[PDB]
Parts: structure tokens; sequence; C-alpha cells
């Protein structure tokens, strides 16, 4: 009994790949990613040039999760490109090439590029839709216009399938927009919900300070605390995109998580917070406690559960 | 040493109180809230009409919090208003009585009736903004044209000081642009953060089954989930309406939690799903954990820290 799986026209060796941003900037360590036994990886979201980031502390974890503003700090597309082209060992397993460029320009700019090593290689494209502020407007997947201009302008310029991270929402009419503008869309062929949960707050009791330096100590949450929110939205994407795939993240420590977010309707579940904290050896341990969880419930296939989460009456 | 505060032209012995719908819809709830050692007390927030809610299961708790879509149960208003006007005895503590009309013309018409005994009685009104509006449309407070509507014309009706509990919000530009509505209102003096974090998705790995029965297992979260969520709803609002005050909800379990709040800016507290756990002996608790704290820390009153977390650099 084993979890590989086939989908994009690839094959998987299991579903688990870490989230973007987490152990993957540099050379070494998407190198230490391609060594561990984890099913595919993520690249670093990356802008044209390269970017330092905010200052630090930009990281913080505690025992339900994580806090961050990091502030897109990457090597530079060329990089990540030169990774994709040259460096990177695809017998060993897929690899995906997160994009996080400050304008649809930029954008359209670096997947021209992409497209004919992705033709050639085979290297995926997951576009995130998620950036630092900006006074006066919505980020842009709370924005439907702006979300269907940098999808239309992706689209025409890279011309091949790609995938769209996006950050969670909270509101059922926004689901149903939301899973509108993607259906619009053939080329977006899987939808990788969540990225964490924007300008949460942790404060430090005895220090009665702000854990993070950047922003007043406001940024994103991932780990045990978005869970739920996590599932929603993988499930709520799951039933309005019957043509797509849908990608878990948020939330994930345990094998049962991972089944949680299969049950949702999960192809591929995608581990953060809990791979920053417990490093690459946690996704040996990942596909032992699902394939425990499997055995113990008589399932031979991951396809024989996913999005079969049960309602009431 | 003491939790002692004066607002909105009355005296709470301490700034806890049940956060609305918990313990708070009959008689016998609410007579009990009036007996704990809380400060004050909110009553469930109602409609014109009496409503018997969702089908059950509509609430859960779990270790880490709850998930609830109880459809919003409740006596109707005529019943909280006799309580106000009749029973409540003011003389233990002060009343809240939370409205949330499904319509803007059903809150304008609780709200004209509730005039007169908030003047001659004193009881507080908290309009309930994280509601639904028209189905297909945003709730409330997240569709700022809505919003702004419902404001102007409960001013114009009640014409009293009331507050607004509102829903979290995840990106800066909604931030800026609630406190903008908010800040146009004069009568407006609390903001109350937040509500439950909107549709998360429980999923019971035994059963293969979400966990309550309304909206295919939607509901919202409360509890540990939401800490660092409500913390910067109501640190944004705390830096954004200086001239209002914040009322702080989600994840208080402990004195500690309380005290975060308090530095996050928060002048009363309201306890939701750990006071529907544990039930009213919270209250005893929570004062003396929030006075150890205070005297490990040489503070003797709860301005003296109110609004003070610090940031770096
Ligand atoms: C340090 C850090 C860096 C991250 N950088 C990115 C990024 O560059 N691109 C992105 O799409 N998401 C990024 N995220 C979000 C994760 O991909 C993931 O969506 C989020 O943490 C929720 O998952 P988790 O609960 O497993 O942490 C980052 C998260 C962390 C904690
Ligand atoms: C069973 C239940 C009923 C609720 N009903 C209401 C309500 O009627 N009006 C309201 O404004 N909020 C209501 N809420 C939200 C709570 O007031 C509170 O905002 C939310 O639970 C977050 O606080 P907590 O983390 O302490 O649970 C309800 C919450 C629960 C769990
Ligand atoms: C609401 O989004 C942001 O505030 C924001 C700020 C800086 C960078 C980004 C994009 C990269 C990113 C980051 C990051 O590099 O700070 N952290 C995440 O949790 N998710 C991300 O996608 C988003
Ligand atoms: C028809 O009214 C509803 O179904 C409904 C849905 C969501 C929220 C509300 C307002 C009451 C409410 C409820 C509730 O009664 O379901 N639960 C919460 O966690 N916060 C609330 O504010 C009503």
């Amino acid at each position: 009994m084993c979890l590989k799986l086939n989908l994009l026209d690839h094959v998987f060796a299991n579903p688990f790949m870490n989230a973007a941003g987490v152990l993957c900037s540099t050379e070494e360590d998407l190198r230490c990613m391609t060594a561990s036994s984890s099913g595919a990886l993520v690249s670093k979201s990356c802008t044209s040039a390269p970017r330092d980031g905010n200052p630090e502390p930009r990281y913080m974890a505690f025992p339900l999760g994580s806090i961050n503003s990091m502030g897109l700090p990457n090597l530079g597309f060329d990089f990540y490109l030169k990774y994709a082209s040259d460096l990177h060992d695809y017998s060993k397993k897929p690899l995906f090439l997160s994009i996080s460029g400050l304008s649809v320009e930029e954008n359209v700019a670096m997947v021209r590029r992409l497209a004919p090593v992705a033709q050639e290689k085979g290297v995926l494209l997951e576009l995130n839709l998620s950036c630092p502020n900006v006074p006066g407007k919505p980020q842009v997947a709370y924005d439907f216009e702006a979300m269907r201009t940098y999808l239309q302008q992706v689209s025409l310029a890279y011309g091949l399938p790609f995938g769209v991270k996006m950050p969670p929402y909270f509101d059922i009419a926004h689901f149903d927009t939301a899973a509108a503008v993607l259906n619009e869309f053939p080329l977006v062929k899987f939808v990788t919900c969540v990225n964490s949960v924007g300008n949460g707050l942790v404060i430090d009791a005895e220090s009665e300070s702000v854990v993070i330096k950047p922003k007043q100590g406001f940024g994103g949450l991932g780990g045990k605390y978005i869970l739920p929110t996590a599932l929603a939205n993988v499930n709520a994407f799951y039933r309005r995109c019957p043509d797509k795939l849908v990608f878990g993240c948020g939330g994930v420590y345990s094998g049962e998580d991972a089944f949680l977010h299969i049950l949702a309707g999960a192809s591929m579940v995608q581990v953060g917070t809990a791979l920053q904290e417990e490093g690459p050896g946690i996704f040996t341990r990942l596909e032992d406690e699902l394939l425990e969880i499997m055995a113990r419930k008589g399932y031979r296939t991951l396809e024989e559960f996913r999005g079969r989460v049960k309602t009431i009456e």
C-alpha cells in the first residue's frame, strides 16, 4: 500500500509538499526539500528583482501556530527560473514555481519567460494573489475586478495550465463570487486554499509587546489557529470548481489533519508552519500517519474518500 | 488595586461580561448572568418576532474553541424590552441589549421603541452588524454602503449613544474604511471587536462528518482559534477611533487573555465560548487571574495599561 497519485500530467509519490515561503528560498532549501520524502516542492513566491524583505524579527511560532510579516524576501525570478531550468532534478519529484509580482505587468513579464521552461521541463506555475498593503486599495483576491484582470492577463501571456494561491474567504457570497471568477479561466487547473489568515496580532503578556517588528506587530497567521478556516475554503472551492483540483494548505501538523483536508476535497496537501517548526522529517511522519488512518478505515486509495466529507441530514 | 471602571455614564465592578448569544436567551439565563460576578451582561441579539433558529446540532465545542450556526433563535424583541424595562435589577450591574434585525427597517422599529426605556432605565444598545442582509450579499459590516445606511438610520431613529458589534476584518483596507465609516457617527460610542470568524468548517475524523447540521457544516468560529484575530481587530480600531471605546471579544479563557485584550485597547472584555463551556463561575476565576497579573506587574488600575501594547522600535 502506498500514497502515489497522478495529476496535472505528473506523477507524485504522495500528496505532501511544502507550503510556498517555507524551506524554499535558497538553493540549499530547495535541495533539502528535494531530498525529503515530500511528494513535490514549491519555490518561494518571487518578484522580478531580489528583495531583502522586512526588518527582523518578522516570523514567530507558538504552540498554536505562527505569525509572519516576511515582506516577500526572495532571490529574484532569475534565480528560481535558473533553478527550474538547470538545477532541479525532475526524476526526484515535481516542482512548482510560485510568482508574486507587485503589478499585473510584472507578473506578465515573469510568466512569458517561464512558459518555455514549463513546456520543456514541466515546472508548474502557482500564481500568488496576495501582496504587501497599498493604502487605499484591498488585496487583489479581495477585489474581484482586479482578480479577473490579473487572471485574464496571465492566462493570455502564459498560455499553459497553472494554479492560483488564494487568501481565505469568510463570507458565502465571496465564495460564490471568487469561484465564478476562477471558473471563467480554463487554464486555472488548480486552486490552493489557503494563504495565511491576514493581519492577526500576537502579544506577549510578560513583555507587553507585540512579537514581530514590521507593521506594528500585525502579520499573517498559520498553524492550528487556521485549520477550520482552511477546511471551509478547500471544501467551498471543491464544491464550486468541479473542473479544477483544490490543494489544501493550513493547519496540517499530523496525518489526521491531512486526512481532513483530503475529505474536504484536497488533491495535494501543503505544510507550512509545522514544516518550519519540525523540519523536513515531518514528511515521513505525515505519510505514516495518513497510511495508518487509511488502513484502520479500510481505504486503499485517496480517491476513495477525497471530497467525501459527510453532511448531516 | 482594583478592576473598577466607569464608562458610558455607568459604573462597572470589573470589565467582564458575557458575549452576546451566550447565556443570555431566557429570563432564567439573564438572572443567572445577573447573579454572577460579571461586571455587566448583554442580552441575546433579538429580532422583532420570536425565532426558533436553525435545526440541531447547531453548536459544538472542542479543545481549541467552537463552531456555531444558531440562526438567531431568540424570544423576540418585546421580551428583551420587557426584561430591560421591568425585570432587570440595575442596582446589581449594567445591562446591554443587543439587537440584530434582518433589514434596516426592522432595526429602526426596534430602536424607536428602545429609546424611551434607554433614557429612563439606562439600558445600553449594541447593534449587531455582523449579521445577514439580503441573501447573496455579504453580511452588513462587509458591505460599507449597507453599513453606512444602517448607521445613519439607526442614529436618526434612536438619538442616544449606542455601540456596534463588528465581524473580524483581515485586510488593512477594510480596517481603514470600516473605521472611517464608524467615525462619521458621533452617537456610536463603543465598538465591539469581534463577532465569530465567519464560515469555518470543523470535520470529525472518526465519523468523516461535519459536526453541525445547518449550512453543510459551515459556521462561525469562536474561542482559542480566534484570539490573535480578535486582538488585531481591537488594536486596529483602538488606534483608528480615538474618540470611541473598544470592547474586546474573542478567545478569552484566562485573566492573561483578558490582559492581552486590555493592552490591545479593550475597555470591556466579553467571554463567549469559554463561558458556554465553563459556566458563569468563570468570572470569579478571570477576575482573580487578572488581579494576580496586575499585582505581579505593579499595576493598580486598568487605565495604567489599557492600549499600552509596545511595538518593536
Ligand atoms: C515564513 C512564511 C513565509 C511564507 N511565504 C509565503 C510565500 O512566499 N508565498 C505564499 O504563497 N505563501 C506564503 N506563506 C503562506 C504559506 O504558504 C501558507 O499558506 C500559510 O502559512 C498557511 O499554512 P500553515 O498553516 O501550514 O502555516 C508563508 C508562510 C510563512 C509562515
Ligand atoms: C452559541 C453562540 C451564539 C452567539 N450568538 C451571538 C449573537 O446572538 N449576537 C452576537 O453579536 N454574537 C453572537 N455570538 C458571537 C459571540 O458573541 C462572540 O462574538 C464570538 O463567539 C467570539 O468570542 P469567543 O471566542 O469568546 O467565543 C455567538 C457565539 C456563540 C458561540
Ligand atoms: C495581505 O498580504 C500581505 O500583507 C503580504 C505582505 C508581504 C508579502 C505577501 C506575499 C508573500 C507572503 C508572505 C510574506 O512574504 O510576508 N507571508 C505569507 O504568509 N503569505 C504570503 O503570500 C503578502
Ligand atoms: C437568519 O439569521 C442568521 O441565520 C444569522 C447568521 C449568522 C449570524 C447571525 C447573527 C447572530 C449570530 C449567531 C447566530 O445566532 O447564529 N452566531 C454568531 O456566532 N454570531 C452572531 O452574530 C444570524
